[PDB]
């Protein structure tokens, strides 16, 4: 559906994820029938032209998706600021016949690109006037269309929820801080880590929140006057009262109320002078700008690059320059000058000491996160001392991040003055008693531990419902925050249906979906799936490396995930699998024959490797052994095959920073909602929650949290296959198929 | 509300209309007061004999159980209204007398 | 009066509407959530004022479809006194 050309270049600050964006732009542009040019060094090579630009095919961008940074340079340029460089670049583009230009980079590159678009006509007039180009060529290329990707780790571009490469930078920060926390706990050393972040403390806040850092410095909320005494009060309170380690995060753009920079050296000198705690300073430097990009960055950058090429194809000259971004969890498309000027107004208002005005201009999500971290960081003296009771359970398989959600649920419950209980081994344990009260310090440090500490089970209540009723009466529980997987949802449904005959079960219940398969209904991303996708990504990358070593080889990878194929699909996108067979997409022998035929053709090229995924229960009959026999037999003489089963490696090790933060956020939010319902229905000094609104699944809908009730969701689940009726992510299978030849 | 004995309801078999008196009022307007009277007298069952408004009232009490505690009470409707319009019954109590009265009135009109 | 009142309301309502529509346009998409984004143009005691539509809800009798208080109640004394 195209007969024109596209230009792809990366510029500005480099951030891991660029290679995935370039791959998706190239392969999508070829898939539509356009001509794609790789402009090395960004604007520098653009001005230079000549050999620095070259036409690319499907294989030019292969075997790069797993690498950080960019392969085409992104060297900063100066002559493009001056009109002489811009006319030279326009001459080069016209000589290559590029009329559509996708620019990947930060706010400054987009500003310069939009200026260059705004004067494209005048530059071509000048080129014709000097005689370098003909009038007919200028008429053919009379217009330029732009699509911008925000490649940055600071995540300061106001029009986007998440910028390309910020999550992987958080992974690098988490690798470093987990390394530091070992020695810090060993020697009782308070550490100072200097994260990056130009004039946005997003990286600093997210790292501090996901690490439980004891103090943060960010320019959005500059510390108040005389903050040094408050530092002494908090750090003395924690370290005296059981805190073996302490961590101080400091953004490089931190400022005070007067706008003066606060040096990390000042922080070190202050802590040594006022407390004498043994301590050190560290600057992460440029480690955050490199490494293997995380799965979220690969998937996001691929989708956004696809959408940018779609925008370029369907754009017109009257349409202004637009940037493809994220709102909620979808790919929106916004005008460029609005977001640029919005960003300049925010940064200038921050410079003008109008901190509050910048706070509202940025977006409420930042302020909510800042308030959540402040509440959770250090203990405020509780005063309410309510009469309610809580029992938080882990149900289903262990999944990375469940400990984080339990931690936030306990501490938020304590801050509201409840008497939280923790029940080990799920419904099975609750039936056998095994209940104990929990204090604030009892759940400290559980943020960075994978799996579940309390223990989890697949048991359902209705077999032992009488014993559950006995334990609810003896302990007098008044709410169940059942964090778990699908069996959590089904168990809460059984308790709802059991309310009709038991008086004890007239109790508020709040589910939190946490299981790798991402199969609980009423939620888009379930807690702890991100770590599983990353573990699958790393396993498939190692297998792909082994396959490329021994040329002419294919691998059948049987991923976990139950009947849901979210995990198989997304990991296939994140590792560029040839296919991902899934229950939601029924297939027959003809599709497998076609896939074998694609493998046969592909083995003639230079890339003599392959990888096909398979959800563990994607088909009743076609076992992994069956596929191994089929591929080997029909592929005889050209390649051989091997099989693998990524078993409980999928559950992953330490939880990723996204799952850590998301667990903390769902814990606090579910607890606030639960403490809302739990007193709204208070009567005769007792709780009586019997309406269907009292049993919900806290889930991240398209934009923000929504509390769908369990009985309403009962009509949107397939209890037989154990998955929801309609999932949002089925669109991603198109991207998975289009990015393969 | 008052307690009733065996002899208090003797001889009421052959009296038309309703001795206790009836109304078209529905519960949800005064549901809080109904809850108070159920608690003070400690009632454990309502045998609501009546017409369509009886059926709708019991339906309102069923859906009122979601927030109120002492409406978790056994309820049994008995359809009694001339129109024969309560659901779940073929002949409602007291329609036969109405058909006979209509029959006698129409016979007199036909004679005229 | 009705022709003049219709013309004057149409102009002033459109001007207020353009003002708020330009106020709430940001980052390339319109978004109007605050209660002041919905109002009723009306000639108050002195001059024009824009009352939020939801705020008027406490001064409206939806049973009979009329406001709680009306200014013209004083005229009933006029009508009765002018008659014997
Ligand atoms: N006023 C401008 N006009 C044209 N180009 C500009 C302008 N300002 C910045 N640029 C472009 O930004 C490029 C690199 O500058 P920099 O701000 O460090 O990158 P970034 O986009 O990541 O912020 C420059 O090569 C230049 O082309
Ligand atoms: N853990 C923290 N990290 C960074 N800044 C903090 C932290 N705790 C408090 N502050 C700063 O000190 C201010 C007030 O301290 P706070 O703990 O809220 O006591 P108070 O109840 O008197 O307000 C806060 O608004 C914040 O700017
Ligand atoms: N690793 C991830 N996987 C999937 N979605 C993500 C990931 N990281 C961020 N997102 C999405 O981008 C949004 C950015 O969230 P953020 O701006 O930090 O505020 P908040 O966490 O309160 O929603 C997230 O809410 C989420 O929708
Ligand atoms: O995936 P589900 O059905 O939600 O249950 C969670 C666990 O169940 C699994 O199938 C694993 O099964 P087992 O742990 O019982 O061997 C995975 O999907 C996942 O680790
Ligand atoms: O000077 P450099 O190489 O850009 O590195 C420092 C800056 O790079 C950035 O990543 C800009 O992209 C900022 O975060 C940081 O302040």
């Amino acid at each position: 559906g195209a007969g024109k050309a596209i230009g792809v270049l990366t510029s500005g600050g480099d951030a891991q994820g660029m290679n995935a964006a370039v791959r998706a732009v190239t392969r999508m542009g070829i898939y539509v029938g356009a001509k794609v040019f790789l402009i090395y060094e960004g604007y520098e090579g653009l001005v230079e032209g000549g050999e620095n630009i070259k036409q690319a095919n499907w294989l030019s961008v292969s075997n790069i998706i797993q690498l950080g940074g960019t392969i085409i340079g992104s060297a900063r340029c100066k002559a493009f600021t001056t009109r002489e460089g811009r006319r030279a670049a326009a001459y080069n583009l016209v000589q290559h016949g590029i009329t559509n230009l996708c620019v990947i980079g930060g706010d400054g590159s987009l500003t310069g690109a939009n200026i260059f678009r705004s004067e494209w006509g005048s530059l071509l007039e000048e080129l014709v006037a000097e005689g370098k180009i003909s009038e007919t060529t200028a008429r053919t290329y009379s217009h330029l269309n732009i699509a911008g990707l925000v490649g940055s780790i600071d995540n300061d571009f106001c029009g986007t929820d998440m910028t390309i490469g910020t999550d992987s930078a958080l992974h690098r920060i988490m690798e470093v801080i987990d390394a530091i926390t070992t020695t810090a706990q060993s020697h009782q050393r308070t550490f100072v880590l200097e994260v990056m972040g130009r004039h946005c403390g997003y990286l600093a806040l997210v790292s501090a929140l996901a690490s439980g850092a004891d103090w943060l410095f960010i320019p959005e909320a500059p510390p108040e006057d005389g903050w040094e005494n408050f530092m002494c009060e908090r750090l003395g309170e924690t370290r005296s009262r059981g805190s073996r380690l302490n961590i101080i995060i400091i953004a490089e753009g931190a400022i005070d109320r007067n706008g003066k920079p606060i040096s990390s050296s000042y922080v070190k000198d202050l802590v040594v002078q006022r407390l004498g705690f043994d301590t050190r300073v560290t600057v992460l430097g440029h480690v955050q700008r490199g490494g293997t990009p995380s799965a979220f960055d690969r998937i996001l950058s691929s989708k956004m690059g696809m959408e940018a090429v779609m925008a370029l194809l369907e754009a017109t000259p009257d349409t202004p320059a637009c940037v493809v971004t994220l709102s909620g969890n979808q790919s929106v498309r916004l005008p460029l000058m609005e977001c640029v000027q919005m960003t300049k107004e925010v940064q200038k208002a921050m410079d003008d000491k109008r901190f509050d005005e910048a706070t509202q201009l940025r977006g409420g999500s930042f302020e909510n996160n800042w308030n959540i971290y402040k509440l959770l960081a250090h203990q405020k003296p509780p005063k309410e001392k309510s009469n309610f009771s809580l029992a938080i359970l882990n149900v289903g398989a262990p999944a990375a991040g469940m400990n984080a959600a339990v931690r936030s649920a306990v501490r938020t419950g304590i801050s509201h003055g409840h008497t939280v209980y923790v029940v080990h081994d799920g419904f099975e344990g609750l039936a056998k008693g095994q209940v104990q009260e929990v204090g604030w310090h009892d759940v400290a440090g559980w943020l960075g531990r994978g799996g579940s500490m309390l223990g989890t089970k697949r048991t359902l209540p209705k077999g032992q419902l009488e014993s559950i009723v006995e334990n609810i009466r003896i302990y007098g529980i008044h709410a169940l925050l059942v964090v778990g997987g699908f069996e959590a949802y089904e168990g809460v449904l059984q308790l709802v249906e059991a309310r009709g005959r038991y008086e004890e079960l007239c109790i508020v219940m709040c589910v939190i979906p946490a299981t790798i398969s991402n199969n609980v209904p009423g939620t888009d991303f379930s807690l702890g799936s991100d770590t599983a996708v990353n573990a699958a990504m790393e396993s498939c990358d190692r297998i792909k490396q082994s396959a490329s070593g021994t040329k002419r080889r294919v691998f059948i990878v049987e991923t976990m995930g139950g009947y849901c194929g979210y995990l198989a699909t997304v990991t296939g996108i994140a590792v560029g699998a040839d296919a991902a067979y899934v229950f939601e997409d029924p297939f027959n022998i003809h599709d497998l024959k076609v896939n074998v035929e694609h493998m046969t053709e592909k083995m003639k090229t230079d890339i003599q490797r392959g990888l096909v995924l398979r959800n563990e229960k994607c088909h009743d009959y076609y076992t992994t052994e069956f596929l191994y026999n089929l591929y080997s037999s029909e592929g005889k003489g050209v390649f051989d095959c091997r099989t693998n089963v990524l078993g409980h490696l999928q559950q992953g090790g330490a939880p990723t920073p996204f799952d850590r933060n998301y667990g903390t956020k769902l814990g606090v939010k579910a607890m606030l909602w639960l403490s809302e319902k739990l007193r709204e229905v208070y009567r005769k000094g007792r709780v009586f929650a019997n309406a269907p609104d009292s049993a919900c699944v806290i889930g991240l809908k398209k934009k923000a949290v929504a509390f769908s009730p369990v009985t309403e969701l009962k009509k949107d689940t397939d209890f037989e296959h154990r998955m929801p009726r309609e999932q949002w992510w089925l669109s991603l299978r198109l991207m998975l198929k289009m990015l393969a030849q």
